[PDB]
DNA sequence: CGAAACTGTCTCGA
DNA sequence: GACAGTTTCG
DNA sequence: CGAAACTGTCTCGA
DNA sequence: GACAGTTTCG
């Protein structure tokens, strides 16, 4: 699905302000290298304005709204739809464009990263770069912690 | 000056996210009715990203960046430039469009409001409406304060 | 006096 | 805003 | 095992 | 984010 340009321009601005482009390395035993690579695009907002987030679900056509008390979040983690959405939002981002590029880069190498432990490690390096660009304050698992395999 | 539409669309999203459209009644004895009507359009951002706010100064062509430690703000209070700017931005706002329109209405009434204590009081009630629309939490001076006066 | 800059800060809403 | 830790399903 | 949902929370950056 | 209070200066 191809999004409206004016919608993407406005959303890019809103994302640069209240959105988050997240890449995580989740320790999980059921996964090959004992870790799951997780990529998330989200937009946070006061629950009293949940209608704005619900609107994103309709406009983007995928994802959902999570409720966490007085705050809610629009969340999109499905890989294929994420790649399609971010590819279209990337040209308009100003503060988080680098993060969007790294996420797209990661997505495009996910298949081949699920083979070589070295390849996976490299991709985890890209995840570190995203965290370094965001205002990260509580990160634990890094490519270093993953190197313990 | 006429701003570029694609810039206005992105900025409208950024503002709805991290900006603020503010109207205030400031008690000050050097003024006619003992209060100054103050209007402000601002965009807040971590000082590390001050370059983004500086760019806004260059783009908008007026206003300035204030520094308050780890946080900084783009600030536009000059009335004429503010009216011109909000007039062009308001069509693209989704969360703060009402506040922008009330500010525009206030500006247009300023000359006239500087005459009738009753008219100045009315304009002050429009200030109250803007505050009600914002996520106001520390407000003190309202139209009621002004009328006691 | 009045337009606008300068400075400070509560309470979240990211 | 930006994570963390855990569970569900084909 | 991998994709994706579900649920909680630190520390600000608005 | 959204105010409050102070000071400058034409
Ligand atoms: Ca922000
Ligand atoms: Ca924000
Ligand atoms: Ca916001």
């Amino acid at each position: 699905t191809k999004y409206n340009k004016e919608f993407l321009l406005y959303l890019a601005g809103f994302v640069d302000g209240d959105g988050s482009i997240i890449a995580q390395i989740k320790p999980n035993q059921s996964y090959k290298f004992k870790h799951q690579l997780s990529l998330t695009f989200q937009v946070t907002q006061k629950t009293q304005r949940r209608w704005f987030l619900d609107k994103l679900v309709d406009e983007i056509g995928v994802g959902y709204v999570r409720d966490r008390g007085s705050v809610s979040d629009y969340i999109l983690s499905e890989i294929k739809p994420l790649h399609n959405f971010l590819t279209q939002l990337q040209p308009f981002l100003k503060l988080k464009q680098k993060q969007a590029n790294l996420v797209l880069k990661i997505i495009e190498q996910l298949p081949s990263a699920k083979e070589s432990p070295d390849k996976f490690l490299e991709v985890c390096t890209w995840v570190d770069q995203i965290a370094a660009l965001n205002d990260s304050k509580t990160r634990k698992t890094t490519s270093e912690t993953v190197r313990a395999v």
